[PDB]
């Protein structure tokens, strides 16, 4: 059998895997369109930090240890189209310009996304960068160290946003983060959590300017200010991370698309073409919090979709499990943890909930190195089945939402997480733990 | 109602706390024997390795705050017999040597564990110490600091006798942990875990002695040598931790025991006798790994009973949800965190069980943060279903096992954890965390 | 020869060193009447704090090893008078109660100091301590770990009482320094140094009560309370570190002694009687600051003295070159450093000093290494001679005072400091460093 | 007066101060060629390594602070020629071409040094760096942060040629110091001091090349490789840190020069013209050591030379009181400090020499904080007079060679500094602290 693997990033890289694992058997293609295979933008801030000194070693395979397992690995090659009733593809090796057709027995896809840029006035001046991809990452390493980069504007406060926010500000630039939301980290984190960490954020030379419209850049050849509908800043580099669009365009008319571009896919990540599978974060997921299917484009998820896709690349014996939606990040002296429906989710789901926060030592007050931690658990109304819940503290103790997230998955309830079996031991806990006190919290107040 | 509580330990406790939520109307008594209310003896090496300062401060609960809410507490006081067909109890006033009847309408106790003394030769000579309670807590720092100790020999090597060996060792003494068991921390962790961790204690002044029966200790007036069958050990001060044995023996008759002492109870927490309910290390519970019911003395599982006694006090609706087992503990630089089925449970239940270790690095190779780890996933043969978990490292990955405790719970397989959603951010975990590249590994050896 | 060596100190045992180099030769014997031979009284406080764990370890010679080289060492044995027309010595061995006579042809003697105890009402109550010597050392670190011992009281504001108060204070006991002088440390720092210092230890649970004689200790069998003029106190252990007495009554008509009990002795160490030395804090020392001789209880200098006896043992040709009276101690965050005349010396001697301070960080301010350092110069007003420094700072800088020791020994001028050569990278200090900068002040002062 | 002063960098600015100190009534012109007033060289490693990150805040005056104390300032503009006779200086202005001549009363000139450039087949490919200067600064800068840097070659392994391996391989690049000399930073230490920091830079990814000359650059438009005579390296970048020759072309015949370029001065700062006056990096200082005058390139010099010019001024009043040559600095984890003759000193000026080296822990035995230490104890064979000290821990105790540097300025004697009052606290050093104890082992060695 001929597969066809688009992509050499999370989605498609795991397929490969996958491919190995199931069909050793079969000529194995692995397209990827730009120069590296397999770059991890989880990693770019570690990189930039300076805690990673080698922008090649943030990576999990190379082309050349594929190929020592039989894999064609196509690198600086572009698939152009798809042809699903042929069962062909047209592809360009970029380096030559020589296009060429490739036959295949299936076909399985992972585009992914690419930034969405701002199409307003000023879009074409220099030093407004991106952050996704090797490319991006070794020129936001050049601007850490420019001694005439000052000020650093980001637009958009999610996860990237802030990620790129704490690298410049480390590294001693002033930055200001630009968002219409009115909350930095909205998508992970409900307002209780997002005040602290503007608050600390505040205190690393980090200006947060929410609920504000970008017009316009500003500046003869490279931007020299950003304004906003409610105020302008001076900005010597802007760091453009407010969103993500599929890389779907061409793909438009030969596979079926929902109207922002996601291609449709099952369950069994089969498109609307037999013999043609997509995964990753042009896809969306089966979300268990709510029973639903949302896009959320993380790594995890285009990880296990692209290992389903070769489980059920002859027949559809394998339903994908669902996901949860988990996160977890370092915001200078926070660590947090996020996993189901929080606030934001639940408006763009449209589902009531209801919640409690917990915010006290995670220590018993004798000892010593006893820290605050907030812990808030959201839950269905009716059924008080697990929905949500969200985490935060100067200890790390981000670990403990695996064990949420599998309770929203089996459907548990407060009363069961009340009463949960987690161990106690004074140095890691109190006798009742994070998780556990939160649930009392819950049924004590569905008294 | 008048409701009794004995015991003003972690079963105890609850009791009355809980008796506050769903009982406010109620006279409540609560007993203690000793002179000090709520000691937590899960916090005894915090302080003897000088972490925590004030023995005192090593508590969750004061008599002086309990009465504050109404609650009648009568510290050192034992209640010497019950009279379940009277529904009365007789007490003993300790200070005044005054007995007296009490009565009641319910009565929950939690008599707890007596540690087991060796019945040998010289069990008389004086410095053979225990390590459970205040008064031994303190007497145990009393010789941290004596300088006539050199030599400590702490017989048992689970968990108790491991951190007595630790905080003496940390103190400077030559420790020798000695038992008849050929393994360190069996009952916790497996034999690659369990090498580690010998290693590791060897490295700090610890010899550690396995498959040797104590015969005897000899010593003019004071302990000076314990003698085993394999070989004689130098010691000033022994720590004995080996086990320990139902407080029931005054209960002989009244309430019916199992063969060992232990309270035979239902899933209500009800004894034998109607309106006596028992808790805590005197009685078995429900292990929903095996779903069965054994002993496991531990502060979490007497903590969620007690609180399910006041929950089935006028009439059994609240069956009890059960637990896993759940451990975890810091051994010199090494965290470990166990739950489930492990060898030596898989023994003492008869239970074939399969499994998978991973030991490698937590985090991805670029990334110089990057730590071993050790995982075992545990599973059944047939179904595959998540039957126990160990882990360790130097960092501190420990709330994984919550998840993993829940996924026994809820009767997960393999393959659900191998796609598990659990996030991924390369400053915390791999693309794949440790949870998924067990089940992973797991289902690879299952093919 | 046989030469006689009394104490197993400091003073003694460099003169036993001394007489190995020059008199290999000789019967030498060394006695100590206590029973233990050099234990360093200057470590007691790192061993009450715990970073040294074996009492026995803080030595620096044992009476086994020196036997080893042909010394006849005597400890529990006490020399109970001279004779020194005879050139005889009354020794009494502790242990047997035989005394006998011992015949010398020199002897070298370094008895030390006593400490001084409050001849007041409750002296003999239970729990007042000492800090000198291995036995009181032993003991206070049975009271650091006390539970009974809550309130600690020191008696005496010098270099002994804060190391007790530092040591009982990190132990975890509240406690109150108090003593008539109105400073803490005003022998060996001036005022903007000691109010520092107050403050620093009063955000670590210490009150230091200045100004204040103790009238009474009250207490029932034990200490309970501790009466001033001014205020009473709460106490459950006191330790006096008031002063010292020389341990000299036992030679009062056979050896020439000052009005205070210090014996006299020439720039040789010779006493009133040929063939009789004497050194440690028992003598005076010549004071090369102000060119007199002044009585500085020092391990240095007894150090020094105990070599410098041999050295003139046949014949007066090796005058003792002079001290500065050098000093260095951290106390809690911060590290101090002192030589010479500073404020309490100069009026102890009457002499007019001139000074500056500087107080700013030692290193350039764009590194953010930067930290406040204090550095005080006192010189001579009419020859601009260098009589003393102070300094201190949470940055370790104490080595500089070496430098400040041989300027003052040397006769330099505060000219002669302001352009001295001292390194600079800017990592370690400024341009002008820290002595360059606090002279060049100076010469600014006497414009 | 109008009194003009050359130079912005350490000799010309305390030049510039000592006159406000001096002459607040003078009219002051400040010169600097370059566009940056008084940047610091001496901290280019702190920024390159990243401790500080702003590259202008490297200095220690602004042009704009000075003209607010009434100094005219003339940033780029560089004095050509000096006309002594007629007291006129020719000055001009880079930013215009403007030239001018200028009239003084007094001048002193700090002119400095230009890194030795080798002149080699290859001198021009790209990438061959020099490290003195803001400008430098910022490309070295440039250069540890870019992923084309692989291997980087620093030719000379003097003091600079080390800040710059450690600097770019804490950066992450593979280094190799090449140089003829057979040690690395043999002008400050002798080799059992240069053994212990090439064993630990080596451990750090630098190899140190030693006894080889470098023959040609190779390389295609820049440098790809470094030949020398025994070995060829692999370079993306070089750094060339081999020497200094002092900025005196242009005033060959105005002022006398020795045959190096240095310009002759006496012990008052005065060139062989009346009324110009020379400091710094291009002057002789006196070297009290030997009684002799050497060229030392230190910043502590320049600053001191700069000063006494200014006393200078209109009469000879106060003749220089001389330096010792004293350094520091930490290489990885060590921290050494050097003052006076070391073995290439010693063999430059043709001066037979005594040392004698300690090498053991500098803390008593009993205290774990002990670490080893080096101290190398230099003296005239027939006087004993100290010539010089060198010392290394990883504990810093550089401090101590400001009290060496005393001692020889002093003229003491090794039977000075062995009985030398030095303070003693068993946290901070041993009875006998570092000084004294290679002192008395100079006296042992000259029994
Ligand atoms: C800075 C940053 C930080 C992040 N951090 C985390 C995190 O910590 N945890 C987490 O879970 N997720 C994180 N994510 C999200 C995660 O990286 C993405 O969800 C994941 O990369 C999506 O995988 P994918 O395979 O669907 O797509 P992509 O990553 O977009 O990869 C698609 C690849 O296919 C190639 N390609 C596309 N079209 C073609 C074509 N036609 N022919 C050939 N090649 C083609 C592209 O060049 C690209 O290399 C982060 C993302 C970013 C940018
Ligand atoms: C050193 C040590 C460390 C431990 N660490 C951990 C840990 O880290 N995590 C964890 O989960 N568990 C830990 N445990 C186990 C945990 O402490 C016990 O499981 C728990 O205390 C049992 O609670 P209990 O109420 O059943 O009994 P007990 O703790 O035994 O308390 C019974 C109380 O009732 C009183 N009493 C008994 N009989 C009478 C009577 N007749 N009348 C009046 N009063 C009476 C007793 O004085 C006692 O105070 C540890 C135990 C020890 C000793
Ligand atoms: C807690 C404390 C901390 C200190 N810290 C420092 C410090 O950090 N730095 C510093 O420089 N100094 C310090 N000192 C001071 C220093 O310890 C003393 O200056 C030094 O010990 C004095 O030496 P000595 O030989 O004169 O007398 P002592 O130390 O008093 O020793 C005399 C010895 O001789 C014995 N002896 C006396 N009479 C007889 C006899 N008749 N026959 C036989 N044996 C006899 C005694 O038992 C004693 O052991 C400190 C002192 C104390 C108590
Ligand atoms: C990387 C490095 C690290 C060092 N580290 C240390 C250290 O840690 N400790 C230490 O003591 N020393 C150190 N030094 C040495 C110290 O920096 C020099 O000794 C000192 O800078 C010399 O001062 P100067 O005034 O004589 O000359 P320079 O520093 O050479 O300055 C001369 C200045 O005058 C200007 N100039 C020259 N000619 C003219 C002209 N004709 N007209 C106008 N302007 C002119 C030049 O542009 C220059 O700015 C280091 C040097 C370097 C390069």
């Amino acid at each position: 059998m001929k597969v066809i693997v688009l992509g050499s990033s999370h989605g498609g890289y795991e397929a490969v895997e996958e491919l190995l694992n199931l069909h050793p058997d079969a000529e194995i293609q692995w397209y990827e369109k730009g120069d590296f295979i397999s770059f991890l933008s989880c990693g770019m801030q570690l990189y930039l930090e300076g805690k990673v000194k080698d922008v090649n070693s943030v990576r999990y395979m190379t082309g050349e240890k594929m190929e020592s397992r039989g894999v064609n690995v196509f690198s600086n090659t572009e698939i152009t189209a798809i042809q699903p009733k042929e069962h062909q593809v047209t592809v360009k090796d970029l380096v030559s310009g020589e296009e060429r057709v490739e036959n295949y027995d299936k076909l399985i896809i992972s585009p992914g996304a690419v930034p969405f840029e701002l199409d307003i006035p000023g879009k074409d001046l220099d030093n407004i960068y991106l952050m996704r991809g090797r490319q991006w990452a070794i020129k936001l390493k050049q601007k850490t160290v420019d001694p005439e980069v000052n000020n650093v504007v980001v637009i958009g406060s999610g996860y990237i946003g802030i990620e790129a926010a704490e690298a410049f500000a480390k590294a001693g630039k002033k930055v200001t983060v630009i968002d219409i939301l009115d909350r930095p980290l909205g998508v992970y984190l409900d307002k209780e959590f997002t005040d602290v960490l503007t608050e600390e954020m505040e205190a690393n030379n980090i200006t947060i300017a929410t609920g504000e419209t970008v017009e316009r850049y500003e500046g003869d050849g490279r931007v020299q200010k950003v304004v906003t509908d409610k105020n302008a800043y001076d900005a010597d580099l802007v760091v453009v991370a407010v969103g993500v669009r599929p890389n779907t365009a061409w793909l438009k008319g030969t596979l079926e698309l929902h109207p922002n571009g996601l291609i449709k896919t099952d369950e069994y990540m089969r498109t609307s073409e037999p013999d043609v599978f997509a995964v990753g974060d042009a896809t969306l997921i089966k979300y268990n919090p709510a029973d639903t299917e949302v896009n959320i484009a993380l790594a995890t998820n285009a990880m296990k979709q692209g290992r389903f896709a070769v489980k059920n690349l002859e027949e559809p014996v394998k339903p994908f499990p669902g996901v949860q939606g988990s996160s977890g990040l370092a915001v200078f002296d926070y660590k947090f943890a996020s996993t189901g429906i929080n606030e934001v989710m639940a408006q763009k789901l449209g589902k009531e909930t209801k919640a409690v926060t917990v915010v006290e030592d995670y220590l018993m007050d004798f000892n010593p190195d006893k820290q605050k931690a907030w812990f808030k658990l959201v839950y269905d109304p009716e059924t008080t089945q697990i929905l949500g819940a969200q985490l935060m503290s100067k200890a790390d103790l981000t670990a403990n939402i695996n064990a949420i997230s599998l309770a929203i998955q089996a459907k548990m309830t407060i009363e069961d997480l009340a009463y949960a079996d987690f161990f106690f031991q004074p140095a890691f806990d109190k006798p009742w733990n994070i998780i556990n006190t939160a649930a009392l919290e819950a049924v004590k107040q569905e008294r």
